[PDB]
């Protein structure tokens, strides 16, 4: 009825670099994950939609033995017989759960329409976007069983999910994301980018932490990261939400993030 999971998001690589790089890529993460110790923690691998999902989902099994997929799907550009026969190929190439997205099928409709088909339907869950306690009690109401947060670097999730929970029923599993920051962040601000609202504060303020553990050194980093993680578990875990964890590096996973992942679990693990 749950995934009860770590899941470690691994985007496809394009195809400009080729077959063999992706798969010596792939080795690097198998063997950076026995690094960490991660080598039997991490359950699941969340592939998002734009490679094709199912054409890396294949590289990904030939590297990473002990892990289950995820993947994110687009609705807006199939019709209903087209996504139902993309949704069934998913589940049949061993995908257990499928966030609907979109920018054809709307995602909410979707989330009904499949609820026999797909036993863990996702949507994106943004904590500091404005109207979200409708929004994503909207996208329960129509069948979400999942909502993907988006990168947490604050702790308005705890905020969010405890005013949800009074005013409704709805207890779908949340997954929660973090994201190793490293310093080259400093020059590029590709996760900088990735969470801007243009005038929300909230965000302004994750922001501004965002900054911080890239010019913070990897000792510091860690810790300051780790305290905002401890923070959002105490303050959700009680709450009745089913939880899990996805972990994201989005310039690529490193030993560095592979360790402040394996710190995370250490305090607090999904099962």
């Amino acid at each position: 009825m749950t995934l009860n999971t770590v899941a470690l998001e691994l985007v496809p690589s394009n195809l400009d670099l080729g077959t063999a790089h992706a798969l010596a890529e792939l080795q690097k993460v198998r063997k950076l994950a026995v690094d960490a110790g991660l080598d039997g923690r991490i359950r699941h691998i969340m592939i998002p939609g734009m490679l094709d999902v199912l054409d890396y989902w294949e590289l990904v099994q030939r590297e990473l033995p002990d892990v289950r997929g995820l993947c994110t799907q687009v609705t807006s550009f199939l019709g209903e017989r087209s996504l139902r026969r993309r949704l069934t190929a998913l589940i049949q190439h061993g995908f257990e759960g499928i966030a609907f997205v979109g920018v054809g099928v709307a995602p909410t409709d979707a989330l009904s329409t499949f609820s026999h088909l797909v036993k863990h339907r996702g949507v994106i869950l943004i904590p500091t976007r404005d109207d979200e306690l409708s929004r994503f009690g909207f996208k329960c109401k129509e069948g979400a069983t999942f909502g993907m947060t988006q990168l947490l670097y604050s702790d308005a999730i705890v905020n969010f999910l405890t005013e949800f929970s009074r005013n409704t029923d709805h207890r779908p599993e949340i997954l929660l994301s973090f994201g190793f920051v490293p310093k080259m962040e400093s020059e590029v601000g590709l996760i900088d980018w990735l969470i801007q609202d243009p005038d929300n504060g909230a965000v302004a303020t994750e922001q501004q932490f965002v900054r911080r553990l890239a010019a913070s050194e990897p000792a510091q980093k860690r810790a300051q990261m780790l305290d905002l993680y401890k923070r959002v578990i105490d303050g959700v875990i009680d709450l009745g939400f089913p939880v899990s964890l996805h972990f994201e590096a989005p310039y690529g996973v490193s030993a560095p993030a592979f360790e402040t992942f394996a710190a995370m679990l250490d305090y607090w693990a999904p099962d």
